[PDB]
Formats: C-alpha cells, sequence, structure tokens
C-alpha cells in the first residue's frame, strides 16, 4: 500500500489537475463525477443548514474546487494536506499567480448552481478570503494538526482523501476519530469518496485505494462517534484507465 513517502516524492501536483479536473466540454467520466462533486457540495452548503465560523478541509491536495460552495457559508477555512508540494499548489492559485491552475471554467459552474448572483472574479475572491491557514496534516496522527492550536470546528471536510490515506479499516476508523478530536459536539463531518477502489492513476503512477462499500464506510462512521445525517451512493465510476471504483458516496455526519 501507497506508503505516507510516497506521497512526498511521487504525486505530481500539476499532472493530477491536469488529468481529473480540467472539465472540458466533452463529457468524461471525470468531468462527470466532478459535475456531481460540486453539486452535492452545493446541496450540503448552500441548500442546507451547513454553515458556521470554521471549517477543515482535510486532504485537499492540490484542489480548491471543494470550497468554492463551502465559502459561502464558513467564515474561516484551514486547507490541510499532508504533502507540501500540494500545499504550494494551492498557494499558487490562493496567490493568485499567473502560473496557478486554471480553475474558471470550474467556478463558473459553481456560479451558475448559485443563480450567477456573483460573477466568477467574486466567487475566486470571497474563497481567498476564506482560507486563513494552510497546514500540514497527518490523518493517522491522533493530532492531526499535530502542535498547530485551533478552536473547536463547525466543520470537517474531507473529499477522496480517506480512501488514499488508509491502508486498512483500523486505520480508516481512527482517522475519523481523530479527525472528531477538532470537531465542536454536534459538529459537521462531510466525506465524499470512492467506492470499491484499490487503485487510482496519475500519469504513470499508479496510486493504492482501500476498497470498501457502503456498509463498511457507514459502519466505520458511527463506531468512530458520529450520527450519519444523510447518506448517498452514486454508480458514475473512473474513466476504466484511471480507477476500479464502482462509484462514489457522500455523507454528513454530526459528532457526539
Ligand atoms: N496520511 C495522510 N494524512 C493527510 N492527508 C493524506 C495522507 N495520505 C495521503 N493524503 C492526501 O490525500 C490526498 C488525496 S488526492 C485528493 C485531493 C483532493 N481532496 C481532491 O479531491 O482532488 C493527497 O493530496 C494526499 O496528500
Ligand atoms: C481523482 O482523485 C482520486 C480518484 C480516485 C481515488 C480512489 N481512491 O479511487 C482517489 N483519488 C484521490
Amino acid at each position: 500500500f501507497t506508503s505516507k513517502d510516497t506521497y512526498l516524492s511521487h504525486f505530481n501536483p500539476r499532472d493530477y489537475l491536469e488529468k481529473y479536473y480540467k472539465f472540458g466540454s466533452r463529457h468524461s467520466a471525470e468531468s462527470q463525477i466532478l459535475k456531481h462533486l460540486l453539486k452535492n457540495l452545493f446541496k450540503i452548503f448552500c441548500l442546507d443548514g451547513v454553515k458556521g465560523d470554521l471549517l477543515i478541509d482535510i486532504g485537499s491536495g492540490p484542489t480548491i474546487y471543494q470550497l468554492l460552495s463551502a465559502c459561502e457559508s464558513f467564515k474561516e477555512i484551514v486547507v490541510t494536506d499532508y504533502s507540501d508540494q500540494n500545499l504550494q499548489e494551492l498557494e499558487k492559485w490562493l496567490k493568485a499567480a499567473p502560473a496557478a491552475f486554471d480553475w474558471s471554467p470550474v467556478v463558473t459552474y459553481v456560479c451558475d448552481l448559485e443563480g450567477n448572483r456573483v460573477k466568477g472574479p467574486e466567487k475566486e475572491e470571497k474563497l481567498r478570503q476564506a482560507v486563513k491557514q494552510v497546514l500540514k496534516c497527518d490523518v493517522t496522527q491522533s493530532q492531526p494538526l499535530g502542535a498547530v492550536p485551533l478552536p473547536p470546528a463547525d466543520c470537517v471536510l474531507s473529499t477522496l482523501c480517506l480512501d488514499a490515506a488508509c491502508p486498512d479499516l483500523p486505520t480508516y476508523c481512527r482517522a475519523l476519530r481523530n479527525l472528531g478530536s477538532l470537531l465542536k459536539p454536534g459538529g459537521f463531518l462531510v466525506i465524499m469518496d470512492a467506492l470499491k477502489s484499490s487503485y487510482y492513476m496519475i500519469g504513470e503512477q499508479k496510486f493504492s485505494s482501500l476498497p470498501l462499500g457502503r456498509e463498511a464506510v457507514e459502519a466505520a462512521v458511527k463506531e468512530a462517534g458520529y450520527t450519519i445525517e444523510w447518506f448517498e451512493v452514486i454508480s458514475q465510476s473512473y474513466s476504466s484507465t484511471m480507477a476500479n471504483n464502482e462509484g462514489l458516496f457522500s455523507l454528513v455526519a454530526r459528532k457526539l
């Protein structure tokens, strides 16, 4: 199983962004999943009462799409990944560097969903002001953020991170409990991940994935001390050359 250090030395942020998040008009599997991720988040953060002062995004990678709806609903976002190369790609964008990945076709899509109340430039600006800290995280540690002191969070969001970081169910469950330690009682956990997936590809590089179904996922969440508010399974897969998943899931849970 892909160890922590394989992420340090072989996860190329740029390549990853190119292969999954380019969001072209050709209706490929990777674009379809992205559309569904965005609609989920929109529905979670805008249409439901999922709001508060602080959101901690766990395993952001070099991607910022997952925070476009969330910035409307949280005054402060803290982003975290285990890999500095990913935090640097993400900082390129937060500092609006001309060499940052083009997110604009994704930014326009999220503006659409919310009835174009805001223009692109203002959607982007709002997110940049929401992101207060960019931190090293490690879901396997019982203090995932290590030394860094944060107040209790209103929400923890993790997208396609947990299947990647955890080699087994004990580890997956402990991670969820580890993540729980950053949460207010009654606070929100939001996860979306691949179903029954044992690998994903970035260019030439293969990356291990923990293949779990809806039953294991849900049981691991409940066991970790969460109460499941809702849970959704979708059939849509990645391209067969890219991952071997049967689908994806979303859940919103509350801490006890
Ligand atoms: N032990 C660990 N703790 C925290 N993050 C980890 C981790 N092991 C792997 N990761 C991170 O999990 C991420 C999976 S790539 C997914 C990134 C992003 N959320 C997206 O939706 O595209 C990688 O960025 C990697 O750094
Ligand atoms: C597009 O990014 C991802 C796709 C599929 C993954 C999986 N575990 O199947 C993980 N992952 C990070």
